[PDB]
DNA sequence: CGGCATACG
DNA sequence: CGTAT
DNA sequence: GCCG
């Protein structure tokens, strides 16, 4: 009855198991910050799971031939029906590793092998890493000024807002480009730390060179406060808050229009969603899936695609709308 | 037991 | 190494 | 940690 890929089964923003699949995930998380990627994968797809159930898990039976439900993710969920809390869940709430890996991997610029270096030189906090920026990249200087902006949720007015924006710089920069909402805005939430653009024009080979000329617009603008031929931005912009602004990341992205099905599939995710995809088009289709393209390795040919309806049907995958791709 | 998505900056 | 879905 |  449930599907064992994402990418085959609806999962709505808000579901009926919140707190199974919160549970879930932040063991999902501790297994990241140990380098246990197996771990952390099998842990999202069994919190994913339970986003996609119809109604809540009420007693352990309704486990029963789920898949990625396991002895230990099975243990989890009893423990959470019988008792409300789950002890090693907890354990990793409080523990000093959790929250300091989960602190420093927040931070712009800082990836969980950084974050562990400095957990091992026995830093543990953001002012302990302000005592010695000398040891600190640009980018993780700026993700550290920043840090206390980018930890306040954006919403959906301030995305409205930042689009403008973005659409008047890329109207200059080339006349008829086109500005698209992506990322979990698309999938319908309604807050984020985060807002994700994908740029395009209707005339194959005009969007080439776009993104400088549309980072250096935004410059003049005094709209940047942070960024680094490319067709990836990741970006701090200004944003206007009641007598005074807010620094908010922003992504910009550039694709040709023969490729926007597949990078807007792409960056509309979720993430776990798209590795779902991608591990299912390689391994029941054979066919070789990223954000440019879907490549039959037999043929040597890449698939056509005018649309995202177009990229589930050459996947034999009933389509999905963004906002049942919350994996 | 092997595999676990796949890019770009 | 970092970033993104 | 789980699946095929
Ligand atoms: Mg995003
Ligand atoms: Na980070
Ligand atoms: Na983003």
């Amino acid at each position: 009855w449930m599907p064992a890929y994402a990418c085959q089964r609806p999962t709505p923003l808000t579901h009926h198991n919140t707190g199974l699949s919160e549970a879930l995930e932040i063991l999902a998380e501790a297994a990241g910050f140990e380098g246990s990627e197996g771990r952390l994968l099998t842990f999202c797809r069994a919190a994913s799971v339970l986003k996609a159930l119809p109604s809540p898990v009420t007693t352990l039976s309704q486990l029963q031939g789920l898949p990625h439900f396991g002895e230990h993710s099975s243990r989890v969920v009893q423990e959470l029906l019988e008792h409300g809390v789950c002890e090693e869940v907890e354990r990793v709430r409080r523990s000093e590793r959790y929250q300091t890996m989960k602190l420093f991997t927040q931070i712009f610029g800082v990836g969980v092998k950084t974050a562990d270096r400095w957990y091992r030189e026995g830093l543990r906090t953001l002012d302990d890493l302000r005592e010695q920026p000398q040891k600190l990249t640009q980018q993780q200087k700026a993700g550290l000024q920043h840090h206390q902006d980018l930890s306040t949720p954006v919403l959906r007015s301030d995305v409205d807002a930042l689009q403008q924006v973005v659409e008047e710089a890329v109207g200059q920069a080339l006349p008829g480009a086109t500005v698209t909402l992506t990322g979990g805005f698309r999938r319908g939430k309604l807050q984020g730390h985060d807002v994700d653009f994908l740029i395009t024009h209707p005339k194959e080979g005009q969007e080439a060179g776009l993104l400088p000329r549309v980072m250096c617009r935004l410059q003049d603008q005094g709209l940047i406060l942070y960024h680094q031929a490319f067709e990836r931005s990741f970006c701090i912009f200004r944003l206007p808050q009641p007598g005074s602004w807010k620094a908010v990341r922003v992504d910009l992205v550039v694709a040709p229009v023969s490729q926007f099905p597949f990078a807007l599939l792409g960056w509309t995710g979720s993430k776990l969603f798209q590795r779902e995809l991608r591990r299912f088009s390689r391994k029941e289709k054979g066919l070789w899936l990223n954000s440019h393209g879907l490549f039959d390795p037999e043929q040597k040919t890449f698939f056509q695609a005018a649309s995202e309806e177009d990229i589930f049907r050459h996947l034999g995958l009933e389509y999905l709308p963004p906002e049942q791709r919350n994996a």
